[PDB]
């Protein structure tokens, strides 16, 4: 899958994003991984939930509103493993976006603009990619 | 080019390192580049020469010496233009790595392991590259 990787995208509760991919260096390099959920097509546009990965190190979480970053969340936790695959799955509930990685809960950011104005989702920074999928399924 | 790139390398004082390339996002979303003069072909092997743009922010140079980072030489100076194709150009002077951005020093950084220590450069992160070149014409 090419990198950046960019989908046209909706969301709402129940909808999982599921990411499998795999950092390009190992963690002494701090690689990093960006996933950021857009209102619009446009790369400049607001980011409804950014997630942020300096492998090895430390998560941060935040949002992107009118053109302007708010307050960040930092995580220390790193389930992530040095020089592996790993498997992110991102559901949004309905007070929540919860992370998992490789099965285990790993993160949680709570909703600060309705997950129905996301647009699109970009996956970049220092990884390849092997599948991406946004789920359908519910009403 | 691909990216991240390797290429096998020496240098002494009076080569050059001339790169051709391109973030892949723009400022707004704040991509890297990183360049790094290695001491071996294999990624963990130390650095004489640690360079990393934040484009629009900061520039940040160091070693990694003995597996350990040193002392970092952080600058403001960004004349990397949002958007843009941009050529650098790093010359090995007797004391110094000089940084030439689109034709104007940018940043220099003094030998802290001699030059010829260098067997490897890597250069990698939010860019993609069209031209890569190291030059061999002195002693």
């Amino acid at each position: 899958l090419p990198v950046p990787y960019t989908e046209a995208a909706s969301l709402s509760t129940g909808s999982t994003v599921t990411i499998k991919g795999r950092p390009l260096a190992c963690f002494l390099a701090e690689p990093y991984l960006q996933v950021d959920f857009h209102t619009e097509m446009k790369e400049e546009s607001d980011i409804v939930f950014h997630f942020q990965v300096c492998f090895g190190r430390r998560v941060v979480m935040n949002s992107r509103e009118y053109g302007a970053w708010k307050q960040q969340v930092e995580s220390k936790n790193m389930p992530f493993q040095d020089g592996q695959e790993f498997e992110l799955s991102i559901s949004v509930l309905p007070d929540k976006y919860q992370v998992m990685v490789n099965g285990q809960s790993s993160y949680t950011f709570d909703h600060r603009i309705k997950p129905e104005a996301v647009k699109m989702v970009q996956v970049w920074r220092d990884i390849s990619l092997t599948k991406f999928n946004v789920s359908y399924l519910k009403r």
